[PDB]
């Protein structure tokens, strides 16, 4: 495959600080193959007391205001930038995912809410994540710009969703000569011999690779292996199993990536989906 090679990137923005935390990493996406990004702004009906047409249009002349500002910091980053128009009004969730057909990735950022909050009161990271079919990226913090993909931690369970991470994974330390590590959890099920020989094999393949087996709670295992190599990133796979609500109150990911120091993308579907 192509991975990020030559890749267009979505760019959701609700205009938020949050959501711009993505624009640091821009080197880090320019050396990995990214070439254009896709920038996009939802009018946001769906919170909807108020005249519903003054607002797509209070809505639309803040993002005239700040928008280009986001187009110059890519530009000026060496990378194609589209502010895509005319805005959607709707809900973002549906919106990105629709805009997201003609994107290799998404890459978005996210408040870090408690589940509670994200129950109370939405959100747009957990909707996109949940029923996205390309891989989405969370940015929160800019501890590892420059070295976004230096020392790569895959949560690894052998399914598709995790094939496809570990190979993204694998295409990115190649690409920037940094370590591979892969973290795979389990009580039991014994699966450490093949873990143990695809560690060799990888090796083979001229990549620096270490195996972590480990016990307990995943999202457990996974953060305290980020910070005991510091991993500069987390790669991993989703099903998207169940409703946002099952997701958001259960899933690996979300605990994961709330809890994450550093930016963690999520594969969406196997090779051969
Ligand atoms: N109206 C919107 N238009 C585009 N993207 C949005 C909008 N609202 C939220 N987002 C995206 O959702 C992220 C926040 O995720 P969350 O905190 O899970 O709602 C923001 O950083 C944006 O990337
Ligand atoms: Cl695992
Ligand atoms: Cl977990
Ligand atoms: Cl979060
Ligand atoms: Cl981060």
């Amino acid at each position: 495959n192509l991975y990020f090679q030559s890749n267009a990137m979505l760019l959701p923005t609700d205009l938020s600080e949050n959501s711009f935390k993505v624009l640091e990493y821009l080197g880090d996406f320019k050396k990995v193959g990214v070439e254009e990004i896709g920038v996009l702004f939802v009018i946001n009906l769906t919170k909807l007391g108020i005249d519903i047409d003054h607002y797509i249009d209070e809505m639309s002349e803040k993002a005239e205001e700040v928008l280009p500002e986001v187009a110059q910091k890519i530009e000026a980053a060496g990378i194609k930038a589209e502010v895509i128009k005319p805005f959607p009004a709707g809900d973002p969730v549906v919106e990105i995912i629709k805009a997201s057909e003609n994107y290799s990735f998404i890459a978005m950022g996210s408040r870090g809410a408690s589940k509670f909050k994200k129950i109370l009161l939405g959100s747009v990271s957990e909707g996109v994540l949940h029923d996205s079919k390309v891989p989405v990226y969370i940015f929160k913090h800019d501890m590892v710009v420059n070295s976004l993909f230096d020392r790569v931690l895959v949560a690894y369970d052998f399914s598709k969703w995790a094939d496809r991470a570990l190979e993204y994974a694998k295409f990115v330390v190649k690409k920037t000569g940094g370590e591979l590590h892969i973290i795979h959890v389990s009580e039991d099920g014994d699966k450490t011999a093949d873990l143990r020989v695809m560690e060799e094999v990888i090796g083979a393949e001229g990549i620096e690779v270490h195996v972590h087996i480990e016990s307990g709670t995943p999202h457990k295992a996974i953060l305290a292996k980020r910070e005991e190599i510091n991993a500069t990133t987390i790669f991993m796979g989703s099903r998207g199993a169940g409703s946002v609500m099952t997701m958001i109150l259960g899933s690996t990911s979300e605990s994961v990536i709330r809890r994450s120091p550093v930016p963690v993308f999520v594969c969406k579907r196997g090779d051969d989906e």
